């Protein structure tokens, strides 16, 4: 694999071209976006897209998102787009919001898992936009992690996972938000399929009527304590019997000094917690602990997405009264 260091805010166009030539030749390129890194191929090339599933060991029926760099490309991959959706797409893109739309005949089965629909977004990241531009094709990509690991948000995550399994990794620094794009299905009348950095507060203003067995990393047991009023007591109860790690904001670090901590960022800046979330799950599994205990965060703004990912990551081990602890541990 060629690892290519490219400045994420002012990318060297000659370096972007090296990766774009790989895309056009049917090869795979991992690249940063504003959400998480993606592992991409030419969205029109179904054999090239199968290489993404081979690199990740991804089940073949989990479909990809097509990333576009302009509106001409939208109409190559999607059709029958309602006028209201088109007008909204023109004000939200580039940005961390993916639309599920009806596909065109040009989109391969490998991209859509055989579905009649295709998920599309225009990524708000200079490296991603310039890669797609220079490639001259939309780029299909899911998150760039190996199957059972958390979505990658910095180059080293992608390197550890995919080095030797993909043609190019673009080392483009840390992604901006750290959690995957919001996904809305606008082929039905519309449903929020995945919360993300494009918040439900903003969505509801644009789409008033919006409707709201996989194992998720980490492999270490992880409990999510939604009720902050019992957190100290859940930690007391469990740290007596287990070697624990606490996933907490920096404001609670002093209260638990002596226990292993993974600091997610500041309670006064949820974007920091979202930026650090998946890497805190990688750290948990590097440590040698019986279990992770994460505290909840407000479900406002990107909080909703943080908590969506945290619930999944915990296998829905949610603690709202301390007696809930019974259900998940001796
Ligand atoms: C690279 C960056 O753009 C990142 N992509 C990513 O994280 O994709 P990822 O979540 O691994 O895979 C694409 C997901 O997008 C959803 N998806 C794709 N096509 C769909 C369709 N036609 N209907 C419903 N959901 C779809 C599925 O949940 C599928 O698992 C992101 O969305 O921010
Ligand atoms: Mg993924």
């Amino acid at each position: 694999t060629q690892i290519i260091k490219i400045d994420p805010l002012n990318p060297e166009i000659d370096k972007i071209k090296i990766a774009a030539d790989v895309i056009r030749n049917g090869g795979t390129v991992a690249f940063p976006t504003e959400t998480v890194y993606g592992l991409g191929a030419n969205a029109f090339d179904g054999n090239a897209c199968l290489k993404i599933f081979q690199a990740k060991n991804r089940p073949v029926d989990n479909p990809l998102i097509v990333h576009i760099a302009d509106f001409n490309q939208l109409f190559e991959v999607a059709k029958d787009i309602p006028d209201k959706v088109l007008e909204i797409a023109q004000i939200v893109w580039p940005g961390p919001l993916t639309f599920v739309l009806k596909k065109t005949e040009r989109v391969p089965k490998e991209v859509t898992a055989g579905l009649d629909t295709v998920a599309v977004r225009m990524p708000a990241h200079p490296i991603a936009l310039q890669l797609i531009r220079e490639s001259g094709v939309p780029i299909a990509a899911p998150s760039a992690n190996l199957a059972t690991r958390p979505s990658p948000t910095k180059a080293e995550d992608v390197i550890v996972d995919l080095n030797g399994r993909v043609d190019v990794i673009i080392d483009g620094g840390h992604t901006f938000f750290g959690v995957e794009s919001t996904i809305i299905n606008v082929t039905v009348e519309p449903v929020l399929l995945r919360p993300g950095p494009f918040t439900i507060e903003e969505l509801k203003k644009l789409f008033g009527e919006i409707v709201i067995y996989k194992h998720y990393a980490p492999n270490t047991r992880l409990l999510l304590v939604e009720n902050r009023n019992i957190f100290k007591d859940v930690v007391s109860l469990l740290s007596k019997k287990y070697k624990v790690a606490l996933l907490i904001p920096k404001e609670l670090s002093k209260e638990f000094e002596g226990l292993q901590q993974i600091i997610l960022g500041s309670d006064e800046n949820l974007y920091e917690v979202a930026r650090n979330l998946f890497d805190s799950f990688r750290e948990l599994d590097k440590l040698n602990v019986d279990l992770g205990i994460m505290i909840g965060f407000p479900e406002r703004g990107i909080g909703f997405a943080i908590m969506n990912r945290a619930r999944k990551a915990s296998g829905f081990s949610i603690i709202k009264a301390i007696s809930d602890v019974y259900k998940y541990v001796n």
